[PDB]
């Protein structure tokens, strides 16, 4: 069964915009989004549709690029490290749930390298 998706806005959580958060949305997220391997990561894992009944029995901190995008659009993060942490959570969840050699893991690995490539240099303040 599917849990509620991660929140994308919270009235108790303070919002912020930085030059690095604008970078992560405009170039990092939006370039990754257009990659040929992006499609499995553009929305939360639908355990019912994908016939993965154990996915949320294993993954207790789910994360996907659609949630990250909405969070960036809503100024949900305080800084860039908070957003990068969500990207790393998405990738690690995929390696936790699946095994080396799986097609999904090969796709995740390709996207992680491109992500690291792009966050290697970020803008300044
Ligand atoms: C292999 C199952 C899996 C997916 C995934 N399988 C998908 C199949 C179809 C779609 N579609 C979405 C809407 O457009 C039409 C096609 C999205 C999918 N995402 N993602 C992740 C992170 C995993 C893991 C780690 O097990």
């Amino acid at each position: 069964m599917n849990p509620p998706p991660p929140e994308t806005s919270n009235p108790n959580k303070p919002k912020r915009q930085t030059n690095q958060l604008q970078y992560l949305l405009r170039v990092v997220l939006k370039t990754l989004w257009k990659h040929q391997f992006a499609w499995p990561f553009q929305q939360p894992v639908d355990a019912v549709k994908l016939n993965l009944p154990d996915y949320y029995k294993i993954i207790k901190t789910p994360m996907d690029m659609g949630t990250i995008k909405k969070r960036l659009e809503n100024n949900y993060y305080w800084n860039a490290q908070e957003c990068i942490q969500d990207f790393n959570t998405m990738f690690t969840n995929c390696y936790i749930y699946n095994k080396p050699g799986d097609d999904i893991v090969l796709m995740a690995e390709a996207l992680e390298k491109l992500f690291l490539q792009k966050i290697n240099e970020l803008p300044t303040e």
